């Protein structure tokens, strides 16, 4: 129910933003934004893609990094060979913001994933207006009807949905919703326990055409390689990178893992 408390805060925060920037305005801004980058093409490039994340804090970790300059962090990520930059935009528990998404979008050429708790259409157009190419949808957070709607709207704007699951049953739901990219989060968003075997148990079940992403818990090359050996097409890493004194070198180490 960490997840439930997060969603309560998110719904209130979204409503307050919408009161200042209307749904019509954000839809217009999204329509006017330059088209999203082809995330699927990025994910199909050779090698295990590293999705490097901008995250200042989390429920499980508390404060991780000040990240006064998220653009400069993202530039390091791209310099290190990251495939995609993930930007956490949730304010109350992760100390992120849409400002971070703008800063990162303006600083890198690689695709940008908005990492937040998407529960209503407003957030989807908002992500697009602020330059997101990829958008997280969390199966644990969304009733199937809502998941399918959110996925449809995401794709309608040309963005790719990263549909996040923690169980086989959630993976089955993701497939039925039309997921083309499925992320397995090793962290249980309810209880905050990290189980890195999740990906290995779930990944084999997926149609080969679905892109598989392993999220969370990567401390170094060994963890990345373990995910790759279980079939990950990409791996998403936050804590180990944001706490680095040399994010460029840390990313490059992961990017070149197994060489
Ligand atoms: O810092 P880690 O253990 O490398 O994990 C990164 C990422 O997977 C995690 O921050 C995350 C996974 N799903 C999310 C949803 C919202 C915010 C954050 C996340
Ligand atoms: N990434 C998360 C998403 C939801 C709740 C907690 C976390 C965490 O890392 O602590």
């Amino acid at each position: 129910t960490v997840l439930d408390s997060i969603l309560e805060g998110v719904r209130a925060d979204v409503a307050a933003r919408e009161a200042s920037v209307s749904l019509s305005e954000i839809k217009a801004a999204a329509a006017a934004a330059p088209p999203p980058l082809d995330v699927m093409a990025a994910l199909r490039e050779p090698g295990i893609g590293v999705i490097a994340e901008v995250k200042r804090a989390s429920p499980s970790a508390g404060a991780l990094a000040t990240i006064a300059d998220p653009a400069k962090l993202a530039q390091a990520y791209q310099d290190g060979g990251a495939r995609i930059v993930s930007v956490v935009t949730e304010q109350r528990r992760f100390q992120g913001s849409l400002d971070d998404l703008d800063a990162v979008r303006a600083s890198v050429s690689i695709p940008v994933l908005r990492k937040d708790f998407v529960v209503q259409p407003y957030q989807i157009h908002e992500a697009r207006a602020h330059g997101a190419d990829m958008l997280l949808l969390i199966v644990a957070a969304l009733e199937q009807s809502v998941l399918v709607s959110m996925l449809d709207r995401t794709e309608s704007l040309g963005m790719t949905a990263l549909v996040e699951v923690h169980t086989e049953q959630e993976a089955d739901r993701a497939l039925k919703a039309g997921a083309k990219v499925i992320g397995v989060n090793a962290r249980d968003l309810m209880t905050l326990d990290v189980d890195r075997d999740c990906f290995a148990r779930i990944a084999p079940g997926l149609p080969s055409s679905v892109i598989r992403i392993a999220e969370s818990g990567v401390r170094g090359t060994a963890d990345l390689l373990a995910y790759a050996g279980a079939g990950a097409d990409a791996v998403l890493v936050g804590e180990g990178l944001v706490t680095s004194g040399d994010p460029r070198a840390a990313v490059a180490d992961l990017v070149t893992a197994g060489t």
